[PDB]
């Protein structure tokens, strides 16, 4: 079984192939880490198995969505390490995801009502819209296209972040720059209409990407930093004209910056929007880990590692309904269904922790 094959990330040596994938639980009330996620983790936490954590806030304005974990405070360091502890006692390894939603906010998630911030003034269209507090959608406003000198600031909460969560124990940390959020709205020419130095040319859009992965890497260092990116996908209207481009120019600066650095990146994961190919060209084009995601069955899973097409797969939805989902997958057991209707409830266990196992 190609899955279970051991594989070494860095000094991390993997005992078989299945991550989970980062996921939004909004359990974390206030943005606070709670007791549920303890559990949730460990429940799912398996021996040389890599988790990757729901996306975390690192500054306060780096929300859209309801009651997300942080790492910007000392209270939710001091809870992270709550949660790490149990997950390594099951002898797994965990990147924590740093996210920053970028536009994808709205007033009530930003302290003192102002707009959220982004590369572009153009907010994300009315066929879209963002999980409100009492469980309401909302819709998006019009962001403030940030001076180059925010832009660093904005680098400078990931270089923190990074520094907070291995204080708090994690193994390393995940660049979230896909699914149109704060990243992704630099990358996209889409979104990207700026006409200064982050603006115009592929060089230009993927300089805030570039600078961001760089400054995790001096904080951390490169082996304990993942990227995700997703250069095909039409969420939150984040859309290119040459996804494969815009990817391979990403992959490129990334293996610029390993070389530089002298030290490879933890993985590079690219999620799908499930042609096949643009996911083969930047594995072969990344001097490096691949982890590929979205879509993914038991079946797939296997067949991409098989062929090389990808060293990790990590899967989402189906590690919500399978807490257990890397031993059913050993075993070829049936896979559970998810309920989509508790993926952002508050509750700590129903939808949450009350799947169950084989
Ligand atoms: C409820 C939910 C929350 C998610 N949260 C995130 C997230 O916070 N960050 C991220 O990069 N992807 C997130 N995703 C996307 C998943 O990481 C993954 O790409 C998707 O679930 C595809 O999984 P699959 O291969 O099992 O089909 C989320 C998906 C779901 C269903």
């Amino acid at each position: 079984n190609p899955l279970f094959s051991p594989y070494k990330m860095g000094k991390f040596n993997l005992s078989h192939r299945v991550v989970l994938a980062p996921m939004t639980r909004c359990r974390a009330l206030n943005n606070i880490p709670q007791a549920a996620l303890g559990e949730y983790y460990e429940q799912r936490a398996t021996a040389g198995g890599f988790l990757i954590t729901e996306g975390t806030m690192i500054s306060p304005t780096s929300a859209g969505f309801p009651h997300v974990p942080g790492i910007f405070t000392k209270e939710q360091v001091r809870e992270w390490k709550k949660i790490v502890d149990v997950v390594h006692a099951k002898g797994a390894v965990i990147f924590c995801q740093l996210w920053h939603v970028g536009r994808a906010s709205h007033e009530v998630y930003q302290p003192a009502g102002a707009a959220p911030i982004s590369s572009t003034e153009k907010p994300i269209s009315n066929r879209w819209r963002i999980l409100m507090p009492d469980g309401t959608h909302g819709i998006y406003p019009k962001p403030r296209a940030i001076g180059t000198y925010e832009i660093s600031q904005v680098v400078e909460d990931y270089r923190r972040s990074a520094l907070n969560a291995i204080e708090a124990g994690f193994d390393g940390i995940e660049i979230h720059g896909a699914h149109g959020y704060l990243i992704d709205q630099f990358l996209k020419d889409g979104i990207n209409d700026r006409t200064d130095e982050y603006g115009g040319s592929l060089a230009n859009r993927c300089k805030f990407i570039t600078q961001v992965v760089q400054a995790v890497v001096s904080a951390i260092g490169a082996d304990r930093v993942g990227v995700r990116v997703s250069p095909a996908i039409d969420h939150l209207d984040a859309m290119d004209s040459n996804p494969l481009s815009l990817g391979l120019a990403v992959v490129e600066r990334l293996n610029k910056i390993q070389l530089h650095s002298g030290s490879k990146l933890a993985y590079l994961h690219v999620t799908q929007p499930d042609e096949a190919r643009l996911m083969r060209t930047l594995r072969n084009a990344y001097q490096g880990t691949f982890i590929c995601s979205g879509g993914y069955t038991r079946e797939l899973g296997i067949e991409a590692v098989a062929q090389g097409d990808a060293d990790l797969v990590s899967y989402g939805r189906l590690f919500i309904s399978n807490p257990d989902l890397v031993m059913r997958i050993k075993l070829n057991a049936p896979l559970n269904k998810y309920n989509r209707k508790t993926f952002y409830t508050q509750d700590p266990v129903v939808g949450y922790t009350d799947y169950p196992f084989l």
